[PDB]
């Protein structure tokens, strides 16, 4: 192995340091978080990670022509917080960040103005961490883009990420000292993973002769199952295979060949809304067979963390059972199932039930309930890989009537994070009839312990209803959002903007297999529901 | 004939609106008081002779079979009515919002909607049988029913006959005060094209009876009546729709002796605001209409949903629209160019000419705070051009001051009185801003202009923003001048259709300059800059 690719490896795993210093905005509090702790890098270090990425954007503390000298208080800050990052032994990534869209993208029209900030910001970075440990790398920037004459991409674009990496690279290396060595960082444009991409950095990379450059991309999954549109509910084959083929397409053309790869930010988009957009167990199977891959390629990975996943204030996971998945699959495999849920009836006698498990490599040791073993034969049975509850042992776990999650089954294996079903105890979900405005409309509902999974819109004659207009099932969230809590189905402003003056026929897949029909009728501001 | 005695007579109209005929669970559902015997005292003696009382009945409606209608609410809606009366005033009453929430649903519901539609219609007729005969029942409003492939079907056309034919029975065979009772029947959505237009023709040829009434709906050529695709004017486009819509009315019904009710009428922005349409332009528009209105008898209810009269104080909001609306009851009114004059404070003040349009009247004076001012020292009229002179807009004005310094009222010898601005501006100035999308307003020194219009134009000459067919905004849904507090939000509804991109912006002003903006997406973020 080289020593750029042990640098790299050394990184493994990475986490982002998101909606901070990168927020467009006074300071780095603007998107609603809190300024830096030295607490909050301490944890990060604590809970397993070897790198962090620091994203900036510094468009809002830049002077004017031609120095664009950065504000002395926002610079010393992000450099203190590289610092802590650098006493506890962690990578450093630094970037600008939302530089990138803000006025990067006008390079077409604005040649001169875009790399004279650009030239003059590096000069400013490279000057000030000369001196800095090999563990702080410099990355050119984030997820490139430039404007759209005729749409995106061509011609125009490669050529002008490749003279800001080639100016970026110049400038760092003539800047000396530890800055001969140190590693830097370059993206394809818009940090994508397609061939031609891919085949344009290789060749910039090539172009720069460099042992120390490294490779980026980001990756946030199969679109669609992303964001929870077009019925991709579930992590079924087709994201697998986009992972797949996009992380052997990166394999071949860089890590192949020598050059190292982070994946410098990897998540689900769908999280940009909120982490309900894709149901539990779906989202941890795709991490854990996300995480298996690019551990299989070498691909050196940093989760995307804008304050969603770890409380900054409590300095712990807003969803422990995410990272017991993620750090379990840093290590190796875990075992997953069809699903991480079971469903029981309440008006039905209890019966005997099976679930299919996914031991991915791994064996089934046994189930616990509240920290205590459960019986073998008298609770559970195993055939192969398929895992039977008995039907005493659900009957003893659950409150006829209580609807909801009764209990969770947590199932053990000899390796990997263990597996935890909630087990619901529903009943058939009911809506209620309801009238308001467009922009207030909330269809009353009795969930009764169940979950919505997604929504389709069609109009009276069949035609697909709403936003994105190619398929009947609508997106999670910003067409609608199921708050439990308060008991109905809000209908966003969003999805009546795009619907015409008609009757809507809406028909709710819940994570039961059961699927509630409701009827909308919109005549401009005002919308009534009816069962 | 007494039919069209009757229709004649009830002219001017108006429309109880947003009140007996919100969907909810009572009048005020829709942010409107409970109608006060007042209220009709007052729109009775502002001039209107009949009044259109509205009322959606679902949410007050039994079950099968009786489908009984709740009493109270029954007994409000025949209170107004019989106060509407007492000022001797005409008094139609339809089938509301009912259009779309079932009747709608008529292809895959037959017997259930004319269960409904039957049993509402007998509730009717035996309630108000002994009642006085300028009570009038209009059937259905703007009719639609469920698109198979699309408005409008063969089945549609069916439809409504049938409605009509059976609302007609039911109130013929009531007998009683609704045995002469006249009858107004809709084309379909109360729509204005030829053959909709014949297909109620031969309905009520059908029907051979002499007490009916014809009704349909006009809210004005689309894109000037929601200001979009930069028609800010009103220029002929608009013009021509109200000349060939009203023309095919007349010809088709009035002059073959059905009279018809133009039952509601308005633009259709005004349901956002009527700040979306000019007030000098929205002037003219009214004028040209109800003046067109007049030459074919066409009998005019006017659509106040609350938004026209302030049912709180008993008095328009908008003194001057009402004012030119009922004086082209009587007449047409001489209007102008422009509502406004435009003197910039920076430079030296010159003669400035306005053209008129004397629409067959002549001016005889100017009024500053009700005095007249000199004529030749201040002002001079050539044909249709008026004059104002140098030295009476510097006495007339502040230096500095920017916006509305001075009102100056054109009197003519017949029509309302025509009131212009007097308007100090600046080149107006916008500021840099960061937000989301969901609260996204550039600050904003109007210096006394005001915006007509806005483009989207993506940095490749693209039409953003929606209806993307067009680089001209929609007022009001996808961006708002609020002058109040100095600032241009654009709304959700705008960025939730744009792509992640550069947007440039171009802001008209009613003063004819133009101020450019560029906008910078990137997820629910967007970068205002100058």
């Amino acid at each position: 192995q080289t020593d750029i690719q042990s640098y790299v490896a050394d990184m493994q795993p990475g986490w982002n340091l998101g909606n901070t210093f990168d927020a467009v905005g006074d300071d780095e509090t603007a998107w609603g978080n809190p300024r830096v702790t030295r607490e909050l890098i301490k944890t990060i270090a604590d809970e397993g990670y070897k790198s962090i990425r620091i994203p900036v954007t510094w468009e809002n503390q830049m002077g004017n022509a031609p120095d664009y000298t950065i504000n002395e208080d926002f610079f010393s800050r992000v450099e203190q917080v590289i610092d802590w990052a650098l006493e506890e032994d962690l990578y450093v990534m630094l970037n600008l960040h939302h530089d990138s869209w803000l006025w990067i993208y006008n390079m077409e029209h604005n040649y001169d103005e875009v790399m004279a900030k650009y030239t003059a910001l590096w000069e400013q970075l490279s000057e000030r961490f000369q001196g800095h440990s090999h563990k702080l790398m410099f990355e050119s920037v984030n997820e490139p883009r430039f404007t759209r004459d005729w749409g995106e991409i061509q011609e125009n674009h490669h050529a002008f990420l490749e003279e800001l990496n080639t100016a970026f690279y110049h400038i760092v290396r003539e800047s000396g000292g530890s800055n001969t060595e140190r590693p830097l960082v370059l993206p394809t444009l818009e940090t994508a993973t397609s061939q031609d991409l891919l085949n344009r950095l290789h060749q910039t990379m090539k172009d720069l002769n460099d042992p120390n450059l490294i490779a980026t991309v980001h990756y946030y999954g199969f679109w669609p199952f992303s964001v929870n549109v077009a019925g991709y509910t579930r992590f079924e084959e087709e994201t697998q295979q986009d992972i797949i083929d996009t992380f052997n397409r990166v394999h071949n053309t860089f890590t192949a060949n020598g050059i190292p790869v982070v994946l410098g930010e990897f998540g689900l988009l769908g999280f940009d809304t909120s982490t309900d957009v894709i149901q539990q167990g779906e989202k941890l199977k795709f991490f854990e067979f996300l995480i298996h891959h690019l551990n299989e390629r070498d691909v050196t990975h940093m989760l995307w963390d804008n304050g969603q996943h770890l409380n900054r204030e409590t300095y712990s996971w807003y969803d422990q059972e995410f990272h017991n998945m993620l750090k379990a699959s840093w290590e190796g495999r875990s075992a997953t199932a069809e699903s991480n849920l079971i469903h029981v009836r309440d008006g039905e006698p209890i019966r005997d039930q099976d679930i299919q498990l996914h031991l991915h490599g791994n064996e089934l040791t046994g189930l616990q309930v509240d920290g205590d073993s459960l019986a073998l034969g008298e609770d559970y049975e195993l055939a192969g890989d398929v895992l039977t509850m008995k039907a005493d042992a659900l009957t003893a776990l659950m409150t006829p009537g209580e609807l909801g999650t009764n209990a969770v089954i947590t199932a053990q294996f000899n390796s990997g994070a263990d597996w935890h079903f909630q087990l619901q105890n529903v009943d058939e979900p009911t809506l209620e009839n309801t009238e308001g405005s467009t922009s207030n409309f909330a269809i009353p509902a009795h969930f009764n312990g169940d979950s919505v999974a997604t929504m389709e819109a069609v109009y009276a004659n069949g035609e697909f209803a709403g936003p994105q207009n190619w398929t009947s099932f609508k997106e999670f969230g910003y067409t609608f959002s199921p708050v439990y809590d308060k008991g109905e189905i809000v209908i966003t402003d969003a999805f009546f903007n795009e619907v015409r003056d008609d009757d809507i026929h809406l028909t709710f897949h819940f994570w039961s297999g059961e699927m509630v029909e409701y009827t909308l009728s919109k005549n401009g501001n005002h919308v009534q529901g009816r069962r």
